[PDB]
């Protein structure tokens, strides 16, 4: 479960990668001019071969560098470097590796080329990619996020906006309602679940802008990546232009492009979030993206009634915490995860029947999530509702609960060798229905 | 999903691993007395990076030479070599690439030293290891079964006997029976479901050799592979020795090591069953082994009564076919599946008594099993039994059944996103119990 960055370079030689068994703690480079080759080596003692460095020509060769990474205190978080012309191939020039305390490089040469770097945080470098032949033509990250991370990228634009935002989901960003004419001046976007974020952005009443929406549909397509550009606007530096990239298709460009143009060259990421900060327009903004081994989890459930309105939640990293809401029976749930991803709260919407608040921690990793028990039937308060009733969380070490009262009938699941990575259902004024989402371990 | 073989050679340099996403279709060596230097080429495109030839010597670069696999008529099967001194260093002599149509080499010095083979079959590789520095210093394939087949390894022993076996199981090895004195008279095993396998050899009326026994202990060992000797013994080419090959422990050796050894270095791997040729003593023996998973397995259930004695199945490629003969209730259940796996009949035990036969079709891989459904309750014959009264099978297609007759309590799977990959239970007379083995898809 990764995220691919880069390559940068030319378009040369074949594709390769490495990915890591355990931490990157070499890089060997051979350099003279431009980059010769590469190759690397995990805290095990394994290698990755050598890429790049193939002429039969016995000179250029390149004296070793070797970059030493200090696992598991110091670990790599991005590179930089260049590229440009060599022999008349465009390949990497200069390399530059970033870790959480220094930067080793530049290695190569530092003029006459086109450079790169990456507005990525919270990541770690967790193998490589890239290009070669007789050179290396190009290079490549896989990153996994920090332990309790979210990888970000950006943000892009300036520096002004009164307004900050940040969130994560945890399930997918369905909709986006963009407003805009020549700038982007406020955006928001929906859940799978339905609930809303923001209007960040359109304060300015002469300039609220013109809507436009971005639709998913979540059977067939997910949201990668974005691109778009910033600029001047009414003298003030913002967002001038925005595209959302699925797997699918690019959907805009919204705004006009002017400025400075961005993007990110990233696979195998879902976007769960967006920071950035607004005013009247739409400042800045960049995206929080987890890895998709998308294709992935077995569902169970749910149990209890068809009312309500469905929800899901799938933990970022582990699920640390529940608040479960009960009297006579289950009224709201919420989860929360070691890496700070909350969700809504899931019932309780009534506020003369809201019940009594429970937590349940959960010591992740060591202690984590493996299934659920309880019961289901008819709860009346004005109306008759079909909710859950009674419910327990059992994880490897213990069974929690259980929270409601005990209703006839039961439910529960006698499985094993699985861990729950995320809960789904329905709720409204109650939890009507709850079920997991498992994986095997 | 992949076994190690190997590797040959030395333990010097580092290891190293590729493992292809598409078939090995391109092997790059240098060859001046030993192999400097090996890389390889999917059909893709992807390039592994080089292994060796890290030598700042020249007359030390060696001679290029590519080799093509003409997938996909052609694949890599297997490899030949040697290995031996190289300015004190024990390294890849030589080299020979093995196809389903032919093989290519010996590339490098024959006259060295250690040569090495592989007895396999059924495989085909889809990545290399081994170690590496200034020179290859080592190397080993990753292999998988071609489809529809199971890997072996053998037979070792002499060319005789009047008997021949080949099996394969459904659970794993449990329990070895050994007779043996000065060489291996007879051999016997017993599956996880208490199922017995032979008993080959012990037909010298007489010498039958005195009995030993190996337990594996399911829960923290499972067997690996096979060692021993092979030699003369009173006239007979047969084993002499063997042991058997945990990932935790070594278990023997039984009889006595005399004249040829013979081991297969593998790691990764599952022994599923043995082939060979046995008479008044045992001749010949060789191995069957799958790939141990390195995606885990989730187990749901067992529902229906606590009578009768476990068992388990679980398919070497997909299941196929399904086999029941219930009537009033369910005497016994049977799988197979499309790489020729049986499995034993789980209990209509009783002459008296087994229903009416029915078989089930699942075109695997474009169909496949999703869940199951049925009841439990009391039937009566002679005495009053809790078994699983009528049950129902589910696929992403079509469900089928149910198979005699539904009864009061029934239980279900509210799952999704998922396959069955295999079933477990209880049984004696009737299918007392009955769960499923489910992986994501």
């Amino acid at each position: 479960g990764m995220i691919s960055v880069g390559p940068w370079g030319g378009s040369g030689g074949n594709y390769w990668s490495f990915k890591a068994n355990h931490a990157i703690t070499e890089i060997v480079i051979h350099v003279k001019d431009n980059i010769k080759s590469i190759s690397f080596k995990d805290a095990s003692g394994d290698i990755s071969g050598t890429f790049g460095g193939k002429d039969p020509r016995e000179n250029e060769k390149g004296d070793e560098k070797k970059i030493k990474i200090h696992w598991p205190t110091e670990y790599l978080k991005s590179i930089s470097g260049s590229y440009g012309d060599y022999n008349g191939v465009l390949v990497i020039r200069s390399l530059s590796f970033i870790t959480n305390l220094t930067t080793y490089g530049p290695f190569g040469s530092t003029s006459g080329g086109e450079s790169f770097s990456i507005p990525i945080a919270d990541s770690v470098v967790v193998g490589f990619h890239g290009r070669a032949g007789y050179y290396l033509d190009a290079l490549g990250i896989f990153v996994q996020p920090v332990p309790h991370g979210t990888i970000s990228f950006g943000p892009w634009g300036g520096p002004a906006g009164d307004d900050a935002f940040n969130f994560k989901v945890g399930s997918w960003i369905k909709d986006i309602i963009i407003y805009a004419d020549a700038a982007i001046n406020s955006i928001a976007f929906k859940d799978a679940n339905g609930h809303c974020y923001g209007k960040f952005g359109g304060q300015d009443p002469n300039d609220i802008g013109v809507e436009k929406k971005v639709e998913i549909d979540g059977n067939l397509e997910h949201l990668k990546s974005i691109s778009g550009t910033y600029g001047n606007y009414k003298g003030f530096e913002v967002v001038t232009s925005l595209s959302f990239i699925t797997n699918v298709t690019k959907h805009g460009p919204f705004g006009i492009a002017s400025g400075t143009s961005f993007s990110i060259p990233i696979e195998g990421s879902l976007v769960t979030g967006f920071h950035g900060k607004s005013g009247y327009y739409l400042d800045s903004i960049g995206i929080y993206v987890k890895p998709r081994d998308v294709e992935g989890s077995i569902s169970i459930g749910p149990w209890g009634g068809s009312g309500g309105d469905p929800w899901s939640y799938t933990a970022n990293e582990g699920i640390n915490q529940i608040i479960i809401y009960a009297g006579s029976n289950i009224k709201s749930v919420a989860f929360k995860d070691t890496s700070g991803l909350d969700s809504a709260t899931f019932g309780g919407v009534n506020p003369k029947d809201t019940g009594e608040k429970n937590t349940v921690s959960i010591n992740w990793p060591s202690e984590y999530l493996t299934s659920i028990s309880g019961t289901y039937g008819q709860y009346k308060f004005k109306d008759v509702f079909t909710t859950i009733t009674s419910l327990s969380f059992t994880t490897n070490l213990a069974t929690y609960g259980p929270f409601g009262k005990a209703s006839a009938t039961s439910f529960s699941i006698p499985i094993h060798n699985n861990m729950v990575v995320g809960f789904h259902g329905r709720a409204g004024d109650y939890l009507d229905a709850i079920g997991i989402f498992v994986k095997p371990d």
